[PDB]
RNA sequence: UAAGGCGCCCGAUGCCGACGCUCAUCAGACCCCAGAAAAGGUGUUGGUUGAUAUAGACAGCAGGAUGGUGGCCAUGGAAG
């Protein structure tokens, strides 16, 4: 029978702590195999969780990737991962590109949960703060480029 | 007449006294004088000052009470 769980993996880093053989287990498939798959699916993150949703049959679960608005801003901050220690303060320092930002735009819209793609770009960059994270300057500046030199198609 | 008094002891309001204030399960009641403070009261009576009201109050009842987002630096999980 179709069914679909949600788990707020950790991605490509494998977990010790797991919280998979709750939920998969009276569904049928091995937990362990249940966190193997996961980590080689997601991939390209490597660093980053991400709300996944496994859509599991009878015999097999398979595999689709729900990335969110949030968890796509910092995917684009490319930042060396590190080691499992997590040192303190870890708050992320760069600069993000303003096609990206439509990027996720494009992608939000075609999610199709926002306003028209005016109104798609700010509340990413509404998100873009909540990351923690300015495009040469913080949002504030960016309601000035939303005013009268708004880049929107 | 003074200072004191004038329900009764106890002489004098047995004034058609005036206007208020206060309810005390510890009421209060006249210099020296014989007993109380800080603090407090949505008890009640005055005031002081500043805001709210046909561009609609204050309660009251009945309705949205979400959303990017189940925000993330994330703590096994914290999604108000």
């Amino acid at each position: 029978e179709i069914k679909v769980v949600y788990l707020r993996c950790t991605g490509g880093e494998v977990g010790a702590t797991s919280a998979l053989a709750p939920k998969i287990g009276p569904l049928g498939l091995s937990p362990k195999k249940v966190g193997d798959d996961i980590a080689k699916a997601t991939g390209d993150w490597k660093g980053l969780r991400i709300t996944v949703k496994l859509t599991i049959q009878n015999r097999q679960a398979q595999i689709e990737v729900v990335p969110s608005a949030s968890a796509l801003i910092i995917k684009a901050l490319k930042e060396p991962p590190r080691d499992r220690k997590k040192q303190k303060n870890i708050k992320h320092s760069g600069n993000i590109t303003f096609d990206e930002i439509v990027n996720i735009a494009r992608q939000m819209r075609h999610r199709s949960l926002a306003r028209e793609l005016s109104g798609t770009i700010k509340e990413i960059l509404g998100t873009a703060q909540s990351v923690g994270c300015n495009v040469d300057g913080r949002h504030p500046h960016d309601i000035i480029d939303d005013i009268n030199s708004g880049a929107v198609e």
